[PDB]
């Protein structure tokens, strides 16, 4: 896929890329 909005331990990832 591509756009992936999601965050990982403590960092919140917004970006499509």
């Amino acid at each position: 896929k591509w756009c992936f909005r999601v965050c990982y331990r403590g960092i919140c990832y917004r970006r499509c890329r």
